[PDB]
């Protein structure tokens, strides 16, 4: 079964989806803040952290587990890969999402025809490295995800603490997961979600360029956007304070 848990006591309803090779534990610094404003539903996806006995899966399939415990109504935040999570659900489930968020997520991580993002090479070949170096290559891509900021040094431990902490998904599974983030790309489909629409970004994010966030704003023009300054690819871990300013703003306005 998939790993669900019920933090805070606020009257609107919050899902948090974590990323790649991490779980619902890189929320921990963020929930007493957002618990009297929000009630809380942090899952492990299924196949990482305590959601075992999962293997590899394609978002679809993903999403469709994830949203079986889910609860019935709720803002979808899903950060890096969780937010691709978040995106297939309001895709296939509108009704029950009240809002979409996004943070330091892209619908396409991979670069393609004028659009910034990761060489799809470079994911291949973390795939191909997590064979024969299986642990410093899922802490080689995590480590990406802080660099440049004010806190990087204290902000990477974190995330490899997060790691740490819980036994390691099989192979199978982290192969899974970036070859979602390689291939996906909801660009298309995102147009026609009608719901609100919030994506955050870090501007020193080094796996999700921010050059994204004005192709994606005349792109998807129901959405909106904001930048964080001195963030990289973890705002919610950096800058804690102006990433719960921004849910009030959103809960507010719904
Ligand atoms: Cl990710």
């Amino acid at each position: 079964d998939i790993w669900w848990q019920t933090y805070g006591e606020g009257n609107c309803h919050l899902v948090l989806l974590h990323g790649w090779g991490l779980n619902a534990e890189v929320w921990h610094c963020i929930r007493e803040e957002l618990g009297s404003h929000f009630t809380l539903h942090l899952v492990d996806l299924p196949g990482y952290g305590r959601s075992s006995g999962f293997g590899a899966m394609t978002l679809e399939e993903m999403t469709a587990q994830v949203a079986k415990n889910a609860p019935d109504q709720a803002i979808w935040l899903g950060w890096s890969l969780g937010g691709l999570v978040a995106s297939q659900m309001a895709l296939t489930h509108p009704e029950r999402v009240q809002a979409l968020v996004t943070v330091a997520s892209s619908p396409c991580f991979s670069a393609r025809e004028g659009w910034p993002g990761i060489k799809p090479e470079i994911l291949g070949g973390f795939q191909q490295q997590l064979s024969d170096d299986f642990q410093r290559t899922v802490e080689r891509f995590l480590a990406l995800q802080t660099l440049g900021t004010e806190t990087a040094r204290q902000d990477a431990r974190t995330l490899k603490s997060v790691v740490l902490a819980q036994p390691m998904p099989d192979v199978e599974v982290l192969n899974g997961g970036l070859e979602i983030l390689k291939t996906v790309d909801l660009r298309e489909a995102l147009k026609n979600v009608n719901m609100p629409f919030l994506r955050l970004y870090g501007y020193l994010d080094g796996l999700v360029p921010r050059k994204i966030v004005p192709l994606l704003d005349t792109l998807w023009p129901h959405s909106t956007s904001q930048i964080m300054a001195k963030a990289a690819h973890a705002p919610f871990i950096s800058h804690p304070a102006a990433f719960c300013q921004a849910l009030m703003t959103l809960k507010s306005s719904l």
